[PDB]
């Protein structure tokens, strides 16, 4: 498929808070803008206790930063997850060091090439160079052709 994903991966590790960095669209539509259909902010993860991953961001739709809830199931492989929204399907987790960084991807199985978005959190709403380090690292071997990055001013403010 698309990945290079995480093994020997333990999601509980994950829960709390996450930071949205730095994000990258092989589509240029689909994160160019603000109201861009993937433009969206991670804010927290919660790991239930079933091995699934619920996911909590804000997504910029009409005029206010509104936030939504995303339930990422637990497939066969541990670093894949099945969600419903946002036309994807597909979560795939790259690498995380749990502490700092986690990298992940979105697309859907349908159209990987044209849906596959990739975003760089963080614990801290602090840029680190250790993460987009590694994250940019991780995206030289994809199609990407919008690539956005932001200041910890930006990451505490609201659809930052
Ligand atoms: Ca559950």
């Amino acid at each position: 498929i698309v990945t290079q994903t995480m093994k020997g991966l333990d999601i509980q590790k994950v829960a709390g808070t996450w930071y949205s960095l730095a994000m990258a669209a092989s589509d240029i539509s689909l994160l160019d803008a603000q109201s861009a259909p993937l433009r969206v902010y991670v804010e927290e993860l919660k790991p239930t206790p079933e091995g699934d991953l619920e996911i909590l961001l804000q997504k910029w739709e009409n005029g206010e930063c509104a936030q939504k809830k995303i339930i990422a199931e637990k497939t066969k492989i541990p670093a894949v997850f099945k969600i419903d929204a946002l036309n994807e399907n597909k979560v795939l987790v790259l690498d995380t060091d749990y502490k700092k960084y986690l990298l992940f991807c979105m697309e859907n199985s349908a159209e990987p090439e044209q849906s596959l978005a990739c975003q760089c959190l963080v614990r801290t709403p602090e840029v680190d160079d250790e993460a987009l380090e590694k994250f940019d690292k991780a995206l030289k071997a994809l199609p990407m052709h919008i690539r956005l990055s932001f200041n910890p001013t930006q990451l505490e403010e609201q659809c930052h």
